[PDB]
């Protein structure tokens, strides 16, 4: 239940990329 990490590494997912 307490995997909504995935949402919140969709949002720094986008970071990554621009890193």
């Amino acid at each position: 239940a307490k995997k909504v990490f995935k949402r919140l590494e969709k949002s720094f997912s986008k970071i990554q990329n621009d890193k």
